[PDB]
Protein backbone atom coordinates (compact mmCIF):
# COMPACT_ATOMS: atom_id res chain seq x y z
CA UNK A 1 0.00 0.00 0.00
CA UNK A 2 0.73 3.84 0.03
CA UNK A 3 -2.08 4.85 2.32
CA UNK A 4 -1.87 5.95 5.61
CA UNK A 5 -2.59 3.08 7.42
CA UNK A 6 -0.81 -0.16 9.33
CA UNK A 7 -0.15 -2.78 6.97
CA UNK A 8 1.62 -5.78 8.64
CA UNK A 9 3.19 -6.70 5.45
CA UNK A 10 4.20 -3.95 4.09
CA UNK A 11 5.75 -3.33 7.97
CA UNK A 12 7.82 -5.76 7.36
CA UNK A 13 9.26 -4.85 4.44
CA UNK A 14 9.58 -1.80 5.84
CA UNK A 15 11.75 -3.16 8.80
CA UNK A 16 14.22 -4.78 6.73
CA UNK A 17 14.50 -2.24 4.13
CA UNK A 18 15.25 0.55 6.96
CA UNK A 19 17.65 -1.44 8.72
CA UNK A 20 19.59 -2.15 5.52
CA UNK A 21 19.58 1.57 5.39
CA UNK A 22 21.10 2.24 8.54
CA UNK A 23 23.69 -0.03 8.72
CA UNK A 24 21.32 -2.39 11.51
CA UNK A 25 21.34 -5.88 12.54
CA UNK A 26 18.70 -7.85 11.21
CA UNK A 27 16.90 -10.85 12.81
CA UNK A 28 14.21 -12.50 10.28
CA UNK A 29 12.67 -15.31 12.20
CA UNK A 30 12.64 -13.32 15.86
CA UNK A 31 10.63 -10.12 13.95
CA UNK A 32 8.19 -12.18 12.27
CA UNK A 33 7.25 -13.83 15.97
CA UNK A 34 7.06 -9.64 16.96
CA UNK A 35 4.84 -9.10 14.22
CA UNK A 36 2.94 -11.77 14.90
CA UNK A 37 2.61 -11.54 18.61
CA UNK A 38 1.66 -8.26 18.47
CA UNK A 39 -0.07 -7.47 15.77
CA UNK A 40 -3.13 -6.25 16.75
CA UNK A 41 -1.27 -3.97 18.91
CA UNK A 42 0.80 -2.24 16.02
CA UNK A 43 -2.75 -1.94 13.90
CA UNK A 44 -4.66 -0.40 16.54
CA UNK A 45 -1.74 1.93 18.18
CA UNK A 46 1.18 4.45 16.81
CA UNK A 47 3.63 2.38 15.27
CA UNK A 48 6.80 4.34 15.12
CA UNK A 49 10.87 4.04 14.66
CA UNK A 50 13.98 4.68 17.00
CA UNK A 51 17.46 4.35 16.77
CA UNK A 52 20.70 6.30 18.08
CA UNK A 53 24.03 7.85 16.68
CA UNK A 54 26.00 4.70 17.75
CA UNK A 55 27.81 3.29 15.09
CA UNK A 56 25.38 0.05 14.02
CA UNK A 57 22.82 0.68 16.62
CA UNK A 58 19.69 -1.38 16.25
CA UNK A 59 16.68 -0.28 14.43
CA UNK A 60 13.74 -0.19 16.65
CA UNK A 61 10.06 -0.24 16.52
CA UNK A 62 7.73 0.48 18.57
CA UNK A 63 3.87 0.24 19.50
CA UNK A 64 2.44 2.77 21.57
CA UNK A 65 -0.65 1.34 22.78
CA UNK A 66 -4.69 1.82 22.20
CA UNK A 67 -5.51 -1.48 22.59
CA UNK A 68 -5.05 -1.88 26.65
CA UNK A 69 -3.79 -5.49 27.47
CA UNK A 70 -1.26 -7.54 29.39
CA UNK A 71 1.29 -7.37 26.85
CA UNK A 72 4.33 -8.76 28.88
CA UNK A 73 2.50 -11.67 29.10
CA UNK A 74 2.05 -11.96 25.35
CA UNK A 75 5.24 -11.71 25.15
CA UNK A 76 5.85 -14.33 27.18
CA UNK A 77 3.83 -16.81 25.89
CA UNK A 78 5.49 -15.86 22.14
CA UNK A 79 8.87 -17.21 23.65
CA UNK A 80 10.13 -13.39 23.41
CA UNK A 81 10.88 -12.80 27.14
CA UNK A 82 11.97 -15.01 29.64
CA UNK A 83 8.94 -16.82 32.22
CA UNK A 84 11.62 -16.17 35.23
CA UNK A 85 12.87 -12.35 34.21
CA UNK A 86 13.63 -10.97 37.80
CA UNK A 87 12.09 -7.84 35.93
CA UNK A 88 8.69 -9.25 36.20
CA UNK A 89 7.90 -8.36 39.71
CA UNK A 90 8.45 -4.47 39.14
CA UNK A 91 6.99 -4.30 35.74
CA UNK A 92 3.71 -6.30 37.11
CA UNK A 93 3.83 -3.93 40.58
CA UNK A 94 3.51 -0.96 38.34
CA UNK A 95 1.31 -2.24 36.07
CA UNK A 96 -0.82 -3.09 39.11
CA UNK A 97 -1.12 0.33 40.58
CA UNK A 98 -4.17 2.98 40.96
CA UNK A 99 -6.28 -0.22 40.28
CA UNK A 100 -4.99 -0.96 37.20
CA UNK A 101 -5.43 2.18 34.89
CA UNK A 102 -1.48 2.14 33.49
CA UNK A 103 -1.35 0.93 29.91
CA UNK A 104 1.48 -0.89 28.43
CA UNK A 105 3.05 -0.59 25.18
CA UNK A 106 6.19 -2.06 23.48
CA UNK A 107 9.34 -1.41 22.04
CA UNK A 108 11.42 -4.12 19.75
CA UNK A 109 14.85 -3.98 18.20
CA UNK A 110 15.15 -5.61 14.33
CA UNK A 111 18.18 -7.35 15.44
CA UNK A 112 17.38 -8.73 19.20
CA UNK A 113 13.57 -9.01 19.68
CA UNK A 114 12.00 -7.72 22.86
CA UNK A 115 13.79 -4.64 24.18
CA UNK A 116 11.28 -2.38 26.74
CA UNK A 117 8.27 -2.74 27.76
CA UNK A 118 6.91 1.00 28.26
CA UNK A 119 4.04 2.25 31.03
CA UNK A 120 2.00 5.24 30.86
CA UNK A 121 1.20 5.36 34.17
CA UNK A 122 -2.26 8.04 33.41
CA UNK A 123 -1.36 10.98 34.69
CA UNK A 124 1.15 13.04 37.23
CA UNK A 125 1.66 10.09 39.50
CA UNK A 126 3.79 11.06 42.73
CA UNK A 127 7.62 9.67 42.46
CA UNK A 128 6.59 8.16 45.84
CA UNK A 129 4.07 5.73 44.61
CA UNK A 130 6.39 4.31 41.59
CA UNK A 131 10.00 4.36 43.60
CA UNK A 132 8.41 2.52 46.92
CA UNK A 133 6.71 -0.47 45.17
CA UNK A 134 7.97 -3.05 47.63
CA UNK A 135 8.69 -4.92 44.92
CA UNK A 136 11.70 -2.40 44.28
CA UNK A 137 14.93 -3.33 46.62
CA UNK A 138 16.52 -0.60 49.59
CA UNK A 139 18.90 0.65 47.13
CA UNK A 140 16.78 2.13 44.57
CA UNK A 141 14.11 3.15 46.85
CA UNK A 142 16.90 5.44 48.74
CA UNK A 143 16.88 7.23 45.31
CA UNK A 144 13.15 8.72 45.92
CA UNK A 145 14.92 11.36 48.30
CA UNK A 146 17.54 12.81 45.94
CA UNK A 147 14.78 13.08 43.25
CA UNK A 148 12.49 15.36 45.36
CA UNK A 149 15.75 17.13 46.05
CA UNK A 150 15.65 18.13 42.40
CA UNK A 151 11.86 19.23 42.13
CA UNK A 152 11.51 16.02 40.08
CA UNK A 153 8.69 14.94 41.60
CA UNK A 154 6.50 13.58 39.47
CA UNK A 155 6.33 10.33 36.45
CA UNK A 156 4.22 10.29 33.36
CA UNK A 157 6.27 6.96 32.06
CA UNK A 158 8.78 4.15 33.04
CA UNK A 159 10.53 2.32 30.36
CA UNK A 160 11.96 -1.37 31.36
CA UNK A 161 15.05 -2.40 29.62
CA UNK A 162 14.46 -6.24 30.17
CA UNK A 163 18.05 -6.74 28.66
CA UNK A 164 19.64 -4.69 31.53
CA UNK A 165 17.28 -4.57 34.42
CA UNK A 166 17.20 -1.01 34.47
CA UNK A 167 14.46 1.43 33.85
CA UNK A 168 13.93 4.52 32.14
CA UNK A 169 11.79 6.93 34.47
CA UNK A 170 10.10 10.17 32.59
CA UNK A 171 9.53 12.79 35.25
CA UNK A 172 8.10 16.70 34.81
CA UNK A 173 9.47 18.98 36.87
CA UNK A 174 8.21 22.85 36.24
CA UNK A 175 10.03 25.18 34.74
CA UNK A 176 11.76 26.76 32.67
CA UNK A 177 14.49 24.59 33.10
CA UNK A 178 18.08 26.78 33.23
CA UNK A 179 21.52 25.96 33.70
CA UNK A 180 22.01 24.87 36.82
CA UNK A 181 19.10 22.73 37.11
CA UNK A 182 20.20 20.91 33.95
CA UNK A 183 23.77 20.70 35.54
CA UNK A 184 22.49 18.84 38.79
CA UNK A 185 20.38 16.56 36.60
CA UNK A 186 23.37 16.12 34.59
CA UNK A 187 25.67 15.35 37.48
CA UNK A 188 23.02 12.23 38.20
CA UNK A 189 24.55 10.51 35.55
CA UNK A 190 28.71 11.04 37.11
CA UNK A 191 29.63 11.96 33.42
CA UNK A 192 32.00 14.47 32.18
CA UNK A 193 29.78 18.09 32.47
CA UNK A 194 29.06 19.07 28.70
CA UNK A 195 30.22 23.09 27.66
CA UNK A 196 28.37 25.38 27.49
CA UNK A 197 26.42 25.26 23.80
CA UNK A 198 25.73 21.85 24.80
CA UNK A 199 23.19 22.85 27.28
CA UNK A 200 21.86 25.94 25.52
CA UNK A 201 20.80 23.98 22.58
CA UNK A 202 18.94 21.82 24.87
CA UNK A 203 17.40 24.17 27.20
CA UNK A 204 16.26 26.02 23.91
CA UNK A 205 14.51 22.64 22.64
CA UNK A 206 12.35 22.22 25.90
CA UNK A 207 8.88 23.30 26.82
CA UNK A 208 8.60 25.45 29.93
CA UNK A 209 7.67 22.62 32.38
CA UNK A 210 10.38 19.53 30.81
CA UNK A 211 10.29 16.19 30.77
CA UNK A 212 13.72 14.23 31.92
CA UNK A 213 14.19 10.71 31.57
CA UNK A 214 16.50 9.01 34.51
CA UNK A 215 18.32 5.74 33.31
CA UNK A 216 18.11 3.77 37.09
CA UNK A 217 19.82 0.28 37.45
CA UNK A 218 16.79 -1.65 39.60
CA UNK A 219 19.25 -3.77 41.52
CA UNK A 220 21.89 -0.92 42.67
CA UNK A 221 19.81 2.57 42.47
CA UNK A 222 22.74 3.59 40.46
CA UNK A 223 22.13 6.06 37.68
CA UNK A 224 24.29 6.64 35.32
CA UNK A 225 22.72 8.04 32.42
CA UNK A 226 19.68 10.95 32.24
CA UNK A 227 18.04 12.25 28.62
CA UNK A 228 16.15 15.09 28.06
CA UNK A 229 14.09 15.50 24.08
CA UNK A 230 12.10 17.30 22.11
CA UNK A 231 8.85 16.16 20.45
CA UNK A 232 7.57 16.66 16.96
CA UNK A 233 10.13 19.21 15.94
CA UNK A 234 9.85 20.35 12.52
CA UNK A 235 12.53 19.03 9.99
CA UNK A 236 13.34 22.79 9.28
CA UNK A 237 13.88 23.42 12.78
CA UNK A 238 16.23 20.38 14.00
CA UNK A 239 18.83 20.95 16.26
CA UNK A 240 22.15 19.91 15.34
CA UNK A 241 22.30 16.00 14.44
CA UNK A 242 24.68 13.43 14.04
CA UNK A 243 25.17 12.34 10.11
CA UNK A 244 23.48 8.55 11.01
CA UNK A 245 20.34 10.17 12.98
CA UNK A 246 20.10 12.56 9.74
CA UNK A 247 20.06 9.54 7.89
CA UNK A 248 17.88 7.73 9.99
CA UNK A 249 15.15 10.73 9.27
CA UNK A 250 15.72 10.79 5.74
CA UNK A 251 14.83 6.76 5.31
CA UNK A 252 12.64 5.81 8.11
CA UNK A 253 9.07 5.74 6.01
CA UNK A 254 6.15 8.49 8.01
CA UNK A 255 2.57 7.82 6.91
CA UNK A 256 1.04 10.17 9.38
CA UNK A 257 -0.98 13.00 8.35
CA UNK A 258 1.23 15.02 10.44
CA UNK A 259 4.78 14.08 11.01
CA UNK A 260 6.45 13.35 14.10
CA UNK A 261 10.02 13.65 14.69
CA UNK A 262 11.45 13.29 17.97
CA UNK A 263 15.31 13.89 19.17
CA UNK A 264 17.18 13.38 22.59
CA UNK A 265 20.26 13.80 24.12
CA UNK A 266 21.27 10.96 25.93
CA UNK A 267 24.31 11.49 28.89
CA UNK A 268 26.16 8.74 30.44
CA UNK A 269 29.13 7.71 31.60
CA UNK A 270 29.66 5.07 28.69
CA UNK A 271 29.67 7.65 26.12
CA UNK A 272 27.26 10.65 25.08
CA UNK A 273 24.70 9.76 22.18
CA UNK A 274 21.88 11.51 20.44
CA UNK A 275 18.31 9.30 20.48
CA UNK A 276 15.95 10.12 17.60
CA UNK A 277 12.13 8.93 17.24
CA UNK A 278 9.97 8.94 13.69
CA UNK A 279 6.03 8.25 13.25
CA UNK A 280 5.09 5.39 11.16
CA UNK A 281 1.52 4.86 10.90
CA UNK A 282 -1.21 5.05 14.12
CA UNK A 283 -1.22 8.70 14.25
CA UNK A 284 1.81 9.15 16.62
CA UNK A 285 1.47 12.82 17.62
CA UNK A 286 -2.48 11.83 18.59
CA UNK A 287 -1.28 9.55 21.26
CA UNK A 288 1.40 11.43 22.90
CA UNK A 289 -1.57 15.15 23.09
CA UNK A 290 -4.01 12.45 24.81
CA UNK A 291 -0.97 11.83 27.39
CA UNK A 292 -0.40 15.41 27.63
CA UNK A 293 2.92 15.79 25.79
CA UNK A 294 4.43 18.77 25.09
CA UNK A 295 5.21 19.55 21.54
CA UNK A 296 8.11 21.97 19.97
CA UNK A 297 6.53 25.73 19.52
CA UNK A 298 3.71 24.96 21.87
CA UNK A 299 2.90 25.81 25.31
CA UNK A 300 4.03 23.78 27.45
CA UNK A 301 2.63 24.53 30.70
CA UNK A 302 1.33 21.79 33.05
CA UNK A 303 -1.10 23.45 34.88
CA UNK A 304 -2.51 20.98 36.91
CA UNK A 305 1.48 20.04 37.45
CA UNK A 306 1.82 23.89 39.38
CA UNK A 307 -1.27 23.07 41.34
CA UNK A 308 0.34 20.48 42.83
CA UNK A 309 3.02 22.19 43.75
CA UNK A 310 1.39 24.77 45.63
CA UNK A 311 -0.25 22.86 47.76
Amino acid sequence: PIDQEFDCERFRADIRATAAAIGAPIAHRLTDTVLEAFRDNFAQGATLWKTTSQPGDQLSYRFFSRLKMDTVSRAIDAGLLDAAHPTLAVVDAWSSLYGGAPVQSGDFDAGRGMAKTWLYFGGLRPAEDILTVPALPASVQARLKDFLALGLAHVRFAAVDWRHHSANVYFRGKGPLDTVQFARIHALSGSTPPAAHVVEEVLAYMPEDYSVAITLDLHSGDIERVCFYALKVPKNALPRIPTRIARFLEVAPSHDVEECNVIGWSFGRSGDYVKAERSYTGNMAEILAGWNCFFHGEEGRDHDLRALHQH
